[PDB]
């Protein structure tokens, strides 16, 4: 049963640049080392009864990072979709990418579509990777779905309430986010899951994403259990 | 100039029940003592160049608190609109109430409307009191404004983007929220300004709202200045 009653954990995976800079290295080196922490967090979540794990992997504002940092990132995503997918599948993990995927390269989009298809029937941990994601953008997509319904004459503007918009934001089919963890030291949620984090516990740690391990994750969970 | 470059501070005024319970008293006693901290925070903000101060005074979920706690609260609001309004006016503070005011009693609504009218032309601190407010509700009101436009044939569903919804959420005429402070010990934003806090620094303190003073406020500001 969910470690300390926590059903859905979302993580802002920050501090990779800081971690690499402390060792005289570039951001891209830290992002690669960040992929190992992703593996450890996914394994920990799947082994501790967590229902969904949602990871902030690429904000819609990160397009403005250096071109080479961005390309290295895209190649890291492709690489992960090639290397870990069989394993997610064997572990009964259902993979979903949330965010505006229409802006990624062809090969990246085809791989996302196939990996999600392959694991769509899995019933264990749902792993959501937020890529080219923004919380405001997420809300706007639901708003457009409803505006279209207003267009078609199938919905009256006065019928729109919170629950109806809630059924049109990302991850509405999953348990609500209970805990948001941000590594790296900064205390902002940076446009991550705005609608969905309305009642979530927020946990900030100076631990840098590439160093985040099982004891750190257990620690964030215990802060949650003592969410008294 | 804004204390340490902070233009807009929003506060979740919590810990009043805990503060009163520690002394063997009921929540209502803590909420009354909370009114003194409101005075101190408003004075501090107006004297330190802050452009807007937004205070969470009554969540839309607080209707479920004990009837007598709720009534005492309504009477505390009326009382404040009667006692502090002249002073806000003399201090060049512009008062705004955000939230669903249609659900308050007649006398409370008339007083809100007159106090806002009286200070509408003031040019110093804008003080927003979030009463019967919810962040999701706030977003839905903007969504209805746009859905109506879609109805009237004056807007196409594909023209709706973040900036357009941003012009229809509360406080869109003010500087964006830079710092959210929550007193009381809990680490949740509890449906407060979801859309607006996308890039805000979040500061949690175990200090209880009735004890929050100028040194505590200066402290939250310095954490912000070191928002590095
Ligand atoms: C999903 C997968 C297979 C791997 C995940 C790889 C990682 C860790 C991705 C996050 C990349 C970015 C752009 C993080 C932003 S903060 P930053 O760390 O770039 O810089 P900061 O140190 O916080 O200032
Ligand atoms: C605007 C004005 C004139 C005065 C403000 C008066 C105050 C402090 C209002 C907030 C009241 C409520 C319902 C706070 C909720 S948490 P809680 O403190 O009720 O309980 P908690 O201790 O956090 O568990």
């Amino acid at each position: 049963l969910p470690a300390h009653g926590c059903r859905h954990v979302a993580i802002i995976m920050a501090g990779n640049g800081r971690w690499a800079k402390k060792q005289g290295k570039i951001r891209a080196f830290g992002h690669k080392a960040g992929a190992k922490s992703v593996r450890r967090a996914v394994s920990f979540a799947a082994n501790n009864g967590i229902e969904a794990l949602t990871l902030y992997a690429f904000s819609s504002e990160n397009w403005n990072r250096p071109a080479q940092e961005v390309s290295a990132l895209m190649e890291l995503f492709v690489w992960a979709l090639d290397s870990e997918v069989k394993s997610l599948h064997r572990h009964n993990v259902r993979l979903r990418i949330i965010g505006d995927t229409s802006r990624f390269n062809s090969r990246l989009q085809e791989r996302i579509r196939k990996s999600e298809a392959l694991t769509a029937g899995n019933t264990g941990l749902t792993l959501n990777i937020a890529a080219n994601y923004g919380g405001r953008w997420d809300i706007v997509q639901g708003v457009r779905q409803l505006a279209e319904k207003v267009q078609q004459g199938n919905l009256q503007p006065d019928q729109i309430d919170e629950e109806m918009l809630n059924q049109h934001v990302c991850m509405h089919e999953l348990a609500p986010v209970d805990l948001v963890i941000r590594t790296g030291g900064e205390h902002r949620i940076s446009n991550f899951l705005l609608w969905q984090i309305a009642y979530a516990e927020l946990y900030f740690t100076d631990v840098l994403w590439p160093d985040f391990d099982e004891q750190d994750f257990e620690g964030a969970l215990n802060a949650f259990a003592n969410r008294e």
